[PDB]
């Protein structure tokens, strides 16, 4: 999917997360944001499709999923040991990361 | 896309980059990888379907695509510097990231 | 320094950003448990002293710390924004990650 | 030690692992490269030294490190499966990101 659909389900899977009740939903959700993560970091964001593919700008929007994506891996983890509180308390921090970029390339 | 469909997409590139004349074709083939790779990482391999999401060995396939993808990441940059030759020479070293995941996964 | 010492020089910062007024503060507290993240990486814990320093053990235990390093990381990028608040929030939430290796592997 | 003393054990033990025998001598040499890789990632390079501590260059020279380290973690894996004829190839490829931060920043 493109980037659009992409930050969709990002989008939704957080208040999944937000309103889940047990460890399988937080977990099915993170996933869920995993995968639409990684689907759309090969994506090129409408502000920098006039950059160099590896400019300094979209090497900086490279990284921007990078951390996202890592902030779900730790979240997953979390998720995995049942610690739902933990996981949606690191759902709601990683939601910086979602502004930072927004903010810089949106 | 089926797991094997995006192995496909990975082996005929490492071609693409061997024959290269320039940068160019070394970054698209590169950029091709990346993008298979990256889903390739969300797949339930055959071997491992019977395992659950969170488990060692999930967690070490998932490694496998991580260490893959950084990789790619490293050959790029060399790309992206002029660096023709040591870009082609990283596309062969990873070579062996192919193989040791084959060997525990095919 | 050891581990001993740089799991301290870890805490006491972590104290630090709790208690800090301005981003310049948490800057300084961040770069610091930083350092003493990746001075520590190279460290062997007492729990896997006698285990094969390539051990699937002594791989999760080094991957703990990417997390730590890696949670980190994104604390400064906040930090270096200004965002006082928004990285206080994430050193508190990476005390899951302090958490998870310390009941683990100490 | 200091930003040099890391750098003297890194370019040390290259030409270890070029002349090495057997698997042993090449994880030994990748290990102590890991531990100077990490003490070094610290440290701000003369070059650098006018720079603010949290500005491009000093991403940029952090990333670069990255990169090498986990070049070395790629290593040691191909090593811990006794592959060191690939371990060595590895290293002699990683030989590529030694010269391109310097480039930029010795
Ligand atoms: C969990 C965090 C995130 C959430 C929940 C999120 C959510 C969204 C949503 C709902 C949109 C609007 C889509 C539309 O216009 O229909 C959007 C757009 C966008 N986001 Fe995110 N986002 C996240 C993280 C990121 C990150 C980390 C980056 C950059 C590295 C990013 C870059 C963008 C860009 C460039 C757009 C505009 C896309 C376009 O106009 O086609 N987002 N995001
Ligand atoms: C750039 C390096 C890589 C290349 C060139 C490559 C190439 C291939 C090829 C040609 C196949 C057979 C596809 C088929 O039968 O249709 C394959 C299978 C497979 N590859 Fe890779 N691969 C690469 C990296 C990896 C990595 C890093 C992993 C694991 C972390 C991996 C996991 C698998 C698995 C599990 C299969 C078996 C799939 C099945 O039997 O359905 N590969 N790969
Ligand atoms: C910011 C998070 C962290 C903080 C604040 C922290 C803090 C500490 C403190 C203060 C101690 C001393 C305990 C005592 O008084 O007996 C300690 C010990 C230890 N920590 Fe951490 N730690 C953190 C993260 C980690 C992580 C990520 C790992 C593993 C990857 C880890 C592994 C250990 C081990 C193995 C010891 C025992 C060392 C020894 O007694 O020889 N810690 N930590
Ligand atoms: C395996 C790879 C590497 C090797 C073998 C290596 C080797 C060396 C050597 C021999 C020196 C000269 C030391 C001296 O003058 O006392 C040096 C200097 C330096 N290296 Fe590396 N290096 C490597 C990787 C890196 C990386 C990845 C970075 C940056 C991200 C880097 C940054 C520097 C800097 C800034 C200096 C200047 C030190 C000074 O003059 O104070 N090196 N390196
Ligand atoms: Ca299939
Ligand atoms: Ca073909
Ligand atoms: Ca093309
Ligand atoms: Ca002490
Ligand atoms: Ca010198
Ligand atoms: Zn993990
Ligand atoms: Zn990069
Ligand atoms: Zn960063
Ligand atoms: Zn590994």
């Amino acid at each position: 999917a493109d980037l659009e659909d992409n930050m969709e389900t990002l989008n939704d899977n957080l208040k999944v997360i937000e309103k889940a009740d047990n460890a399988a939903q937080v977990k099915d959700a993170l996933t869920k944001m995993r995968a639409a993560a990684l689907d759309a970091q090969k994506a090129t964001p409408p502000k920098l499709e006039d950059k160099s593919p590896d400019s300094p700008e979209m090497h900086d929007f490279d990284h921007g999923f990078d951390i996202l994506v890592g902030q779900i891996h730790a979240a997953l983890h979390l998720a995995n040991e049942g610690k739902v509180k933990e996981a949606q308390a690191a759902a709601e921090q990683l939601k910086t990361t979602c502004n930072a970029c927004h903010q810089k390339y949106r």
